């Protein structure tokens, strides 16, 4: 098994959106029966190659076909301005870009913004869902009980609105339990990311000022989901709040919950052996 | 492979506990460099055998030698008024077996009672322990949600005093999220460990009369473990509140915890398949 690259598996899709058509970026690896789409965070120069690069590989090895979505705002993707739900726009796109592709079901793996956008898209196509796994994110609300906005939502605002490498740092160093994780390579592709495409980082200032809520609460809805559920969630997150995940446990009905103690708001970095074999074992459940 | 029986690995030895010698019972399963021991919960007519019937197995074929433990007041074992902390009294007369069996270290799973066992023994032989698995117990302490004593618990204790097949359907009734699961035969042989050691039933309630306080509160000593450990726990559990795995997380480095949404108080019974594939995962971590 060759592991995969960036370069080899990019690739691009037009799609409809309120009128206007938009080139949308993604990443298509391996070519399995099953397919495996991720979604990204909406952290500064985030992807979805830099936020799955540790999980992309046993997934593909494991003879799934993994889509990583770059959604509008992000990545090689245009931009976009967002006024209305931040969620149900990147499950929009996710839904012709499946369609086009022709991928009748999608397991899905949503990191943070990507986790709200993947139970958007439950919600609105839940036969077009195999199984559902969220990480820190899922459904907007608010924290029972810490403070909001959170001491990692500050700095990551604060970065969009001056994406200085002090400011990157500043995020960074609360995004993980552990910083000594981060890797040079890992800071270096996310600033690059960040400085190469300041229409994202204005964009999305612009979309706080048009809607500050960008994520609706699905929690009166979490009923609706049939989708076998595994939620992932670091103990320290200092960006989203962990009885978040508790939330969404309560909500969808044969829901797992998994909580790691030393991890911040990435756990698929963080502790990706076990992760990728919760996921592993998890998608292998009939 | 053949299953393994209760009767084939029956065994006994004898523990000095306060100035007296009391036989106990356990039953010693297959062959393997590591060794996992399981402890029972409090029910009344729990053994070690009744509580992992589902575990065991699995358990053996991956290659450990596995050790149920009856403890004093249970079982085939004798039994005894505590007045005294009871995960020490367990964690005592498993030191005694282990050093009399000798067997230099331990991975332990510990069901409810044997949750708060194992921690007390992890806490006083830190370098008898490898990994550390907690189920629907682990620390004494207060609730900060749920109301105590707890729906499930005013149930156990009416059982112990008026030990009849009423009160012994109306506990399992609670004991568990999906009663659907409940068999004949696990009723059968639950009722028959009840009333065939009425002595036991009596002790309990006695020493429950001796020392209100059966569990001490490990809190603030939660730091002191090294062990990998990790927490299981059901959402729906109606007899030790969900929050107490949350403490347990909080409390031990490097801990991790699962929580089954559909799940009451017997997670390796109800969610037996995923919980098996939990443990052997993690029993296998360098
Ligand atoms: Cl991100
Ligand atoms: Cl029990």
């Amino acid at each position: 098994y060759q592991p995969q690259t960036e370069a080899a598996t990019s690739r691009f899709l037009n799609v409809e959106e309120a009128g206007k058509t938009l080139r949308i970026h993604f990443n298509d690896c391996g070519q399995g029966d099953e397919t495996v789409v991720l979604l990204h965070g909406s952290g500064p120069g985030a992807t979805g190659w830099a936020n799955f690069s540790r999980n992309i590989d046993p997934l593909v090895e494991a003879g799934y076909r993994v889509i990583l979505l770059d959604c509008p705002g992000w990545g090689k993707s245009d931009s976009v301005v967002n006024s209305g739900s931040r969620s149900d726009l990147n499950a929009r796109i996710l839904k012709s870009v499946v369609d086009q592709l022709d991928i009748a079901k999608i397991h899905l793996l949503g990191n943070s913004m990507g986790g709200h956008s993947s139970v958007a898209f439950t919600l609105k196509w839940p036969e077009r869902v195999g199984k559902l796994v969220l990480m820190g994110g899922g459904t907007g609300g608010m924290s029972l009980f810490t403070p909001m906005p959170t001491e990692g939502i500050k700095r990551l605002n604060q970065l969009y609105r001056q994406p200085t490498i002090e400011n990157l740092k500043l995020m960074m160093d609360i995004f993980v339990f552990d910083t000594s994780d981060l890797t040079d390579a890992l800071f270096e592709a996310r600033l690059n990311n960040m400085l190469s495409r300041r229409d994202h980082l204005e964009n999305f200032v612009k979309s706080l000022e048009a809607n500050p809520k960008q994520f609706p609460d699905f929690g009166p809805r979490l009923a609706e989901i049939k989708a076998q559920t595994l939620i992932v969630w670091g103990r320290n997150d200092r960006f989203v709040p962990m009885d978040a995940g508790l939330r969404l446990l309560s909500g969808i009905a044969g829901s797992e919950l998994h909580i790691f103690r030393d991890c911040g708001h990435w756990a698929q970095w963080e502790h990706a052996d076990a992760f990728n074999q919760l996921v592993l074992n998890f998608l292998a459940r009939p």
